[PDB]
Protein backbone atom coordinates (compact mmCIF):
# COMPACT_ATOMS: atom_id res chain seq x y z
CA UNK A 1 0.00 0.00 0.00
CA UNK A 2 2.56 2.40 0.70
CA UNK A 3 0.41 5.08 2.28
CA UNK A 4 -2.97 3.56 -0.43
CA UNK A 5 -5.22 5.54 1.94
CA UNK A 6 -3.55 9.16 0.83
CA UNK A 7 -3.70 8.25 -2.57
CA UNK A 8 -8.07 7.42 -2.02
CA UNK A 9 -8.00 10.21 -0.07
CA UNK A 10 -5.69 12.79 -2.55
CA UNK A 11 -7.94 12.03 -5.02
CA UNK A 12 -11.28 11.36 -2.63
CA UNK A 13 -10.59 15.26 -1.36
CA UNK A 14 -11.36 16.60 -4.73
CA UNK A 15 -14.52 15.73 -4.46
CA UNK A 16 -15.32 13.88 -1.51
CA UNK A 17 -18.99 13.84 0.19
CA UNK A 18 -20.58 13.60 3.52
CA UNK A 19 -18.56 10.69 4.27
CA UNK A 20 -14.74 10.26 5.05
CA UNK A 21 -12.44 8.38 2.17
CA UNK A 22 -11.13 5.39 4.55
CA UNK A 23 -14.92 4.88 4.87
CA UNK A 24 -15.18 5.44 0.73
CA UNK A 25 -14.91 2.17 -1.56
CA UNK A 26 -11.51 3.25 -3.07
CA UNK A 27 -12.47 0.78 -5.54
CA UNK A 28 -14.39 2.95 -7.81
CA UNK A 29 -13.02 3.25 -11.05
CA UNK A 30 -12.07 7.63 -11.18
CA UNK A 31 -13.16 7.71 -14.91
CA UNK A 32 -16.75 8.77 -13.14
CA UNK A 33 -13.96 11.36 -11.22
CA UNK A 34 -12.78 12.35 -14.81
CA UNK A 35 -13.21 15.44 -13.89
CA UNK A 36 -9.82 15.17 -12.47
CA UNK A 37 -7.82 13.94 -15.92
CA UNK A 38 -8.57 17.20 -17.28
CA UNK A 39 -8.74 20.19 -15.02
CA UNK A 40 -7.17 18.42 -11.82
CA UNK A 41 -4.19 16.59 -13.63
CA UNK A 42 -3.26 19.72 -14.63
CA UNK A 43 -2.72 20.76 -11.21
CA UNK A 44 -1.56 17.40 -9.94
CA UNK A 45 0.85 16.79 -12.60
CA UNK A 46 2.37 20.55 -12.31
CA UNK A 47 2.39 19.70 -8.76
CA UNK A 48 3.19 16.22 -8.56
CA UNK A 49 6.39 16.76 -11.07
CA UNK A 50 7.33 19.87 -9.55
CA UNK A 51 8.17 17.78 -6.37
CA UNK A 52 10.05 15.33 -8.70
CA UNK A 53 11.40 17.53 -10.96
CA UNK A 54 9.75 15.10 -13.41
CA UNK A 55 9.37 16.13 -17.14
CA UNK A 56 5.24 15.78 -17.75
CA UNK A 57 5.97 14.74 -21.52
CA UNK A 58 7.92 11.65 -19.61
CA UNK A 59 4.52 10.69 -18.77
CA UNK A 60 1.51 10.05 -21.15
CA UNK A 61 -1.77 11.41 -20.28
CA UNK A 62 -4.95 9.02 -20.76
CA UNK A 63 -8.48 8.06 -19.22
CA UNK A 64 -7.08 4.53 -18.60
CA UNK A 65 -4.69 5.67 -16.27
CA UNK A 66 -7.19 6.90 -14.23
CA UNK A 67 -9.54 3.86 -14.88
CA UNK A 68 -8.93 3.01 -11.12
CA UNK A 69 -6.85 4.21 -8.13
CA UNK A 70 -5.27 1.05 -7.46
CA UNK A 71 -3.68 1.22 -11.22
CA UNK A 72 -2.59 5.02 -10.23
CA UNK A 73 -0.94 3.53 -7.17
CA UNK A 74 1.25 0.96 -8.61
CA UNK A 75 2.69 3.07 -11.34
CA UNK A 76 3.33 5.35 -8.45
CA UNK A 77 4.29 3.14 -5.93
CA UNK A 78 7.03 1.80 -9.11
CA UNK A 79 8.73 5.11 -8.27
CA UNK A 80 7.96 6.61 -5.64
CA UNK A 81 5.51 6.47 -2.87
CA UNK A 82 5.05 10.39 -1.42
CA UNK A 83 2.47 10.68 1.62
CA UNK A 84 0.17 13.37 2.11
CA UNK A 85 -1.48 14.34 5.39
CA UNK A 86 -3.78 16.47 2.63
CA UNK A 87 -3.89 16.93 -1.00
CA UNK A 88 -3.67 20.64 -0.48
CA UNK A 89 -0.49 20.13 0.96
P1 LIG B 1 -9.61 15.82 -19.91
O1 LIG B 1 -9.47 15.08 -18.63
O2 LIG B 1 -10.88 15.74 -20.67
O3 LIG B 1 -8.41 15.37 -20.88
C1 LIG B 1 -8.55 13.96 -21.11
C2 LIG B 1 -7.17 13.29 -21.05
C3 LIG B 1 -6.21 14.18 -20.26
C4 LIG B 1 -7.29 11.93 -20.37
C5 LIG B 1 -6.64 13.11 -22.47
O4 LIG B 1 -6.91 14.28 -23.23
C6 LIG B 1 -7.33 11.91 -23.13
O5 LIG B 1 -8.53 11.88 -23.28
N1 LIG B 1 -6.57 10.91 -23.49
C7 LIG B 1 -6.24 10.71 -24.93
C8 LIG B 1 -5.14 11.69 -25.34
C9 LIG B 1 -5.76 13.01 -25.79
O6 LIG B 1 -6.86 13.04 -26.32
N2 LIG B 1 -5.04 14.09 -25.67
C10 LIG B 1 -5.69 15.43 -25.75
C11 LIG B 1 -5.00 16.27 -26.83
S1 LIG B 1 -5.32 15.54 -28.45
Amino acid sequence: MQHASVIAQFVVEEFLPDVAPADVDVDLDLVDNGVIDSLGLLKVIAWLEDRFGIAADDVELSPEHFRSIRSIDAFVVGATTPPVEAKLQ
